């Protein structure tokens, strides 16, 4: 499945094909895989929109809040061929685009809210 | 963020020095980058950009990619954030990534099964 899972302190870590129940020990945090997020669905599900070998992540069917107390940190998308992460700017809009090569396509999109945690979507 | 790579994978982003990964019943930590008594002509990744797409090469000298001993993964840092394609084992030892025209290479990582992780520009 090339399953993803998220632990997060201050930066994070980033699991493939974790086994159930994996964590980390980092300080003294135990990490453990956050879960993945209905009333909050429509300002955090990402939204794809792909034009050619580009794919666009909009956080928000309608948008999501960019503030320094409440943002969407990052957006990791899963592909085919492999995995990308890019952090948002706080100030800027809550979406990035990720670049593919010809023979890549996408698989799913997931965001992280600082206030409200991951949420996928295709 | 600095790149930590924990190897059953996972990849840290700005992982405190002893972190340690209960990956089910393996414990994994940070793995030493560039200190494998190996030859750097065919482990250091080579990088090559052509307009949006970055290729890399492992390494200067093509590695073998045999079922024993093969390069699994590269992983390219960029300006705008990360990027991690495993390489089938029966195929070349290179990938090619996509950039956005926002983007810039910084540097690349690559795991092989036998000699550990390199980095290169
Ligand atoms: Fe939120
Ligand atoms: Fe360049
Ligand atoms: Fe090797
Ligand atoms: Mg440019």
């Amino acid at each position: 499945g090339r399953e993803l899972s998220f632990f997060l302190q201050a930066g994070f870590f980033l699991g493939m094909d974790a086994p159930a129940g994996s964590s980390v020990a980092c300080g003294s945090e135990v990490l453990r895989a956050v879960p993945v997020g209905d009333a909050a669905k429509e300002k955090h599900i990402p939204v794809v929109e792909v034009h050619g070998h580009e794919v666009k992540v909009k956080v928000g069917s309608v948008a999501h809040p960019m503030t320094p107390e409440h943002y969407i940190a990052w957006v990791c998308l899963k592909t085919r061929k492999g995995i990308q992460l890019k952090e948002l700017p706080v100030d800027g809009a809550p979406e990035v685009t990720f670049a593919l090569t010809a023979d890549d396509q996408v698989l799913e999109a997931y965001e992280f809210c600082n206030l409200h945690g991951v949420w996928s979507g295709k």
